[PDB]
RNA sequence: GUAGACUUGAGUGCAGGAGAGGAGAGUGGAAUUCCAUGUGUAGCGGUGAAAUGCGUAGAUAUAUGGAGGAACACCGGUGGC
């Protein structure tokens, strides 16, 4: 007896960090009910950005998107990593309708100093 | 040294351009972090890994606007000043 929706063109916010990756599926502006990460699953160690583990991370919330009931995907990828690519082909092949893989990695212009030497 | 001469060195004229040359007076965007904020769940961190820790007071992440400082990637180069 809880409030539910049937959206179709969700917006798939997936952030591949350089250690992990969230895999999220979003509303029209939006907000995510069907969403996860790699690190949601207990792959904590050297297994934090294995790309087939990222494939299943880009599969689990992907199949959880049909709780809402969406099939076409409005993909948005941010950030690179060491597990990004099989996640990319994963949600390109995750029972979905890949048409628009967005690339929204934000760019400074000699901005703030990063933390130092190593 | 003394008187003398000329430009043929220097500089001053008339024409050109050039630059991150200085010093002030302002403006713009990206980006970071933070104020609320959609609405959802443990996450994120880091490495060879984690304890560090923060965080369920339920958030990061994602939707927005605001705030502020910093600095201004290709331009940019054995380039110039």
């Amino acid at each position: 007896r809880r409030v539910k929706k049937n959206i179709e063109s969700g917006i798939v916010h997936i952030q591949s960090t350089f250690n992990n990756t969230i895999v999220m599926i979003t509303d029209v502006h939006g907000n995510a009910l069907a969403w996860s990460s790699a690190g949601a699953l207990g792959f904590k160690g050297s297994k934090k950005s294995t790309p087939f583990a990222a494939q299943m991370a880009s599969e689990a919330a992907a199949k959880a998107a049909q709780e809402q009931g969406l099939k076409t995907v409005s993909v948005t990828v941010k950030g690179p990593g060491s597990g990004r690519e099989s996640a990319i082909r994963a949600l390109a092949a995750a029972g979905l309708n890949v048409t628009s893989i967005s690339d929204v990695t934000p760019v400074p212009h000699n901005g703030a100093r990063p933390p130092k030497r190593r």
